[PDB]
């Protein structure tokens, strides 16, 4: 979950995400100003990615108001 998330190279996080494999990047990590994994790919609609990368692993509770919130 590094910076890739916000370049939304998907394979990138992905390659990234598996290699993580409960490695030292936190998936749950914040960024300078907070944003968590889901949310700064929220914000730039890389749905791709968070179509799973919500499905496990990733932390979000707020997502949904940040979904609205950014409609």
């Amino acid at each position: 979950f590094l910076l890739a998330c916000d370049k939304g190279d998907y394979y990138m996080v992905k390659k990234i995400l598996e290699e993580n494999s409960s490695g030292d990047l936190n998936i749950n990590c914040v960024d300078v100003l907070g944003r968590n994994a889901v949310t700064i790919t929220i914000e730039n609609e890389n749905l791709d990615i968070l179509q799973l990368l919500l499905d496990y692993g990733c932390q979000s509770a707020d997502a949904l108001l940040v979904a609205i919130d950014s409609e």
